[PDB]
């Protein structure tokens, strides 16, 4: 018959208990600020959605970033905004600063306090043993937070963790596909990026939760340790879910649809195949081991589950073995 439903194993009702208007972002009211209090510097990067720019607050010269939205329905924008007033001074969000509208064109735009345009894909497959847990670690602070707050990101890969490696420091950024989580809400599979889809937005199972922003997460450190970007290559959505049922198995997979009582496009009966579920040691080599230990193997492999539900939560994954030596040296400093 239909698909069984699913329930977030934490903060399941937070934003049930939350006021309407912290949820209900089709009701927030934009008060939106003057550009020309902006001057835009230089391009930092382009979206599927915005043009980035960094640019200067001339009333205090301090150095931003601006967001132009390209166009797109209100709700979308909204959406965004309140997500990011919501995390606002959480750990390693990106602060938004203002919300602002160029006065001829109308077009909408953000801006947020600055942080480095150098993206985590930028030096990720060049880290130390020690700077991926704590990068790790840092991210989880993120995830844990936003989940806590009753929201998903859905869009977690190295482009958006903006990294000053310097400082050892880091944001969490681009919220513009982040949702709030609603137990027995039907959520939209068309997001994240390929390399990234978990499983449950491959097979089309829309009750999804907090838990997808996690399997993004054990993509990034998988990629990471072994050292091969992406670690689940697909040449499209199809090919992408045969990826993973290459490294994890179909056993594990059918299980999964079988669970859940999931309708699998018949496009997948060909193509999945039967594949074993490959020990860890497989992608192992001489320019990877260092990066490799039982600890990170434990870790990744509770991110990496077909089940939504049988991954661990960002509060579960920092407090796994991997991040001993990181949660030590944080409460010495
Ligand atoms: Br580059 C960059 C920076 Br910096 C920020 Br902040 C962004 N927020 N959304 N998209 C962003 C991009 Br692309
Ligand atoms: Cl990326």
């Amino acid at each position: 018959s239909g698909p069984v439903p699913s329930r977030a194993r934490v903060y399941t009702d937070v934003n049930t208990h939350r006021p309407r208007e912290y949820w209900d972002y089709e009701s927030h009211v934009v008060e939106w600020g003057n550009q020309d209090d902006y001057q835009l510097v230089r391009k930092l990067g382009r979206g599927k959605y915005s043009e980035v720019f960094e640019a200067i607050n001339i009333t205090n010269n301090e150095k931003v970033v601006v967001k132009i939205l390209k166009p797109v329905k209100k709700k979308k924008i909204k959406r965004e905004i309140k997500i990011l007033e919501n995390l606002r001074g959480g750990p390693n969000i990106i602060t938004l600063a203002d919300i602002v509208k160029d006065p001829v064109s109308r077009t909408p735009a953000l801006v947020f306090e600055h942080v480095n345009n150098t993206d985590f894909k930028q030096l990720y497959q060049t880290l130390t043993d020690y700077d991926i847990r704590f990068y790790m670690y840092e991210i989880l602070k993120a995830l844990d937070y936003c989940h806590s707050m009753g929201i998903m990101h859905r869009d977690v890969k190295p482009h958006n963790v903006m990294i000053d490696h310097e400082h050892r420091k880091l944001r969490l950024i681009d919220w513009g596909l982040a949702e709030f989580y609603h137990p027995g809400q039907e959520y939209n599979v068309r997001v994240a990026s390929r390399y990234f889809k978990g499983p449950e937005l491959l097979v089309d199972y829309q009750m999804y939760d907090y838990s997808l922003d996690m399997w993004s997460l054990g993509c990034m450190l998988a990629s990471m340790i072994f050292r091969k970007e992406p670690f689940f290559h697909g040449h499209d959505n199809y090919d992408q879910l045969v990826r993973i049922a290459k490294v994890l198995g179909t056993e594990d997979l059918y299980d999964y649809i079988d669970k859940y009582n999931i309708e699998l496009d018949p496009r997948f009966n060909d193509i999945l195949g039967r594949h074993s579920r490959k020990r860890w040691e497989r992608f192992v080599h001489s320019e990877n081991q260092h990066l490799v230990s039982p600890e990170a193997l434990d870790f990744l492999d509770k991110l990496l589950r077909y089940d939504h539900q049988s991954r661990l939560t960002a509060r579960e994954a920092m407090e796994h073995p991997y991040f001993y030596t990181v949660v030590k040296d944080q409460a010495r400093m």
